[PDB]
């Protein structure tokens, strides 16, 4: 692997979401990962729809919480592998009401056929990301709603209670650190992204990685 990666660089990271009021940082983290891979794949960067899973994965509990794995197994397995474009399904539950479940002909965004999880090994993962892109992880954002920007070093690492989008790291700095991408709106930290120390295992970062495979 390289000294660093940024795919928002390589323009293959959509921009900055807001999931409003709702425990939907998965649909969000799940969702972000896949609108990447489908780039990479060969594909025109496509806004994907969060409210699908929010909506329609029951296997996740909507709006009080889910898991990215389960998002990714439940769009292969029940949904035929289909994510639909947020244009043809738009995010409703901003505010908290996540509507039903809908069929009225939807647009396919991306069609996935599979996922992978990646070791708990933060350097396995950068190695992993360097080569295939934006990687979903979990963490503890305890330690978040202070955070104004630089590198953080001293995050809370005991609850994985948030799902993020890692889409690139930096081991030539002062610091090390990986960059990731927040779904709580371009006011909050950098630009809407947060930079966490790399090798320490800031906020339980290497804990729960994995990415969609498209193809
Ligand atoms: O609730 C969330 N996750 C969660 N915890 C569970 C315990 C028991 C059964 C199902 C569960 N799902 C959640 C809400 N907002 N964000 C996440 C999130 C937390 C961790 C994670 F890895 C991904 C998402
Ligand atoms: C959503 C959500 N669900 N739960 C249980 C907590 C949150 C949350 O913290 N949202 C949130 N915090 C913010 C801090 C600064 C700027 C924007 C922010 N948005």
């Amino acid at each position: 692997a390289p000294a660093a990666v940024d795919w928002r660089a390589r323009g293959a990271v959509t921009a900055v979401k807001d999931q409003g009021q709702c425990g939907s940082s998965w649909a969000f983290s799940a969702i972000g990962n896949v609108e990447c891979q489908w780039f990479l794949a060969g594909h025109p960067l496509t806004n994907l729809s969060e409210q699908m899973l929010v909506s329609c994965d029951k296997t996740d509990s909507g709006c009080s919480g889910g898991l990215m794995n389960n998002a990714f197994e439940w769009i292969v397995q029940e949904n035929n592998g289909a994510v639909y474009t947020e244009d043809s399904y738009p995010y409703a539950s901003g505010e908290g009401i996540s509507p039903p479940c809908t069929t009225s002909g939807h647009t396919v965004g991306a069609t996935i056929t599979g996922h992978v999880e990646l070791p708990q090994d933060e350097a396995q993962i950068a190695a992993w990301l360097a080569v295939n892109g934006p990687v979903a992880v979990a963490v503890d954002a305890s330690s978040w709603m202070t955070y104004t920007g630089g590198v953080m070093t001293s995050c809370v690492s005991e609850q994985l209670d948030h799902g993020v989008l890692l889409v690139g790291y930096n081991d030539s700095a002062a610091v090390p650190y990986w960059i990731i991408k927040n779904s709580w709106t371009t006011q909050w930290g950098e630009e809407g992204y947060i930079r966490i120390a790399k090798g320490s295992n800031q906020c339980l970062v290497k804990e729960e990685a994995s990415s969609a495979v498209v193809g």
